[PDB]
């Protein structure tokens, strides 16, 4: 029934999804500025130019966090505000902005959990191949050093990357996210340079920090289940598990890349010399899990890689964009606890999108989202009872925002954002979380 007294309770955002102010105070161009301004890439014709205007309205965001009784806020720093050319001089005005924001959070009793990279690569670096180039890993580590030197007196909890599988595979192989390339080899090379950037940044951050830091990385993990026990379906489930989960977990754990996936990828696999793998496995203080969905896999040999397709279950609840499977959160946490070395663990994102509207009474009656949270929180209690060292939970998202290729049309907030007036309003699920946390 009861969570630990010192459990972290938060909500999460990312800079490009909320900030707006894309040209203000020296900000450079990111790959997502380029991509969202390319005709046809965003489903509803919107961009992040304004978004939630949180660059100016972060005080309102803090008011919401306080109204919800949270004790932490997960947000990202925009690399284009700090080093507008990607590699080059710093923009002190960008650092000063986040320094003021951090002081405002600490003044309100909210612990900042900062993500350094949440997908907004400076465009000048993409012009030089972006994550397809090892040089980008080096300059990412330089950016991490700069930020820690100025904010690390107040921020202890840092993550290097958010969801490298998305940046690599959606951005460079499937072409649905920025920068929008469609080449498997480039996607796998990007996955390696992301991991190398992470490892180089961890070392740089520890050397630059004015106090001991707690450094992690944030991964999306998808528990995978075969649709049947046939050799074909079990193999498809292992391939999908390797493609999303083990490709990242194993090198971070010091186990190299998974051999079964190297064999499957063949000539497309990156050249991973052992020096790189040692750097990638730099010791971490925590691991962040982003959990949304499971994969029930059936073999699909004529499909594209990894030749596994999803078998939908019409009996389970569905949101605006996903299938709901709360028990997968327990499963993946138990797997991490038993099979991998990372601890403690945080749930750095969990949430859902619905077709929310303001009702006649002025509230947002998002009962499915309340049920979503209740069901996932129950699974966390089960995981804690099994001994999983879980230390906090962050709802995605604090407020409705720019949901990447879906634009403003996919609402994940616990607070509703009116994108015309920029007013925020707490949804019923947000009041449920407030009252649940208060009872803890
Ligand atoms: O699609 C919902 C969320 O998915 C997570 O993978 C990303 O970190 C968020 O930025 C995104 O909004």
């Amino acid at each position: 029934e009861r969570f630990p007294a010192d459990f972290v309770w938060g909500a999460a955002t990312a800079a490009y999804q909320i900030e707006g102010a894309v040209r203000e105070d020296g900000r450079g161009v990111s790959i997502w500025d380029t991509f969202s301004h390319t005709p046809g890439k965003i489903a509803d014709g919107t961009t992040g130019d304004v978004a939630c205007d949180s660059y100016h309205r972060y005080g309102e965001d803090i008011g919401l966090l306080n109204a919800l009784g949270m004790n932490a806020y997960r947000f990202s720093i925009a690399w284009p505000r700090i080093v507008p050319l990607g590699a080059g001089p710093i923009n002190q005005a960008g650092l000063d902005h986040y320094s003021r924001m951090v002081d405002a959070l600490l003044g309100a009793g909210l612990q900042p959990f900062v993500t350094l990279y949440h997908w907004d690569l400076p465009q000048p670096l993409e012009d030089r191949l972006g994550w397809g180039s090892r040089a980008t890993a080096t300059v990412f580590a330089e950016y991490a050093d700069i930020v820690v030197r100025q904010l690390g007196d107040r921020v202890t909890h840092w993550a290097t990357l958010n969801e490298p599988w998305c940046s690599a595979m959606l951005g460079y192989y499937l072409g649905v996210h920025a920068p929008g390339h469609t080449d498997l080899k480039r996607g796998l090379e990007a996955s390696h340079n992301l991991l190398l950037g992470h490892g180089l940044a961890v070392q740089a951050m520890r050397a630059a920090a004015p106090q001991p830091l707690q450094i992690g990385i944030v991964l999306n993990l998808t528990p995978t289940y075969p649709a049947s026990d046939s050799p074909e379906d079990v193999a498809a489930a292992r391939r999908f598990d390797g493609f999303v989960n083990r490709w990242f977990l194993d090198p971070l754990a010091g186990r190299g890349y998974p051999q079964d996936m190297l064999d499957y990828y063949g000539a497309a696999a990156p050249q991973a010399n052992p020096e790189d793998l040692t750097q990638i496995a730099a010791p971490l203080d925590w691991l962040g899990v982003n959990y949304y969905e499971r994969m029930r896999a059936v073999d699909a040999p004529d499909a594209s890689l990894p030749q596994a397709q999803r078998l939908d279950d019409p009996d389970l609840p569905h949101t605006a964009d996903r299938e709901v499977y709360p028990e997968g959160l327990y499963d993946i946490l138990l797997r991490l606890h038993n099979d991998y070395p990372f601890r403690p663990l945080y749930i750095t994102e969990n949430g859902c999108a619905l077709h929310d509207e303001i009702a006649e009474d002025g509230g947002i009656h998002d009962g499915q989202r309340q049920a979503f949270f209740e069901a996932h929180l129950a699974q966390l209690q089960r995981a804690l009872a099994a001994g999983v060292p879980l230390k906090g939970y962050f709802a995605w998202s604090l407020l409705d925002n720019f949901e990447w290729a879906m634009g403003l049309s996919m609402r994940y907030g616990i607070c509703y954002t009116n994108f015309e007036t920029l007013e925020r309003r707490i949804k019923d699920s947000g009041y449920w979380l407030r009252d649940f946390i208060a009872g803890q």
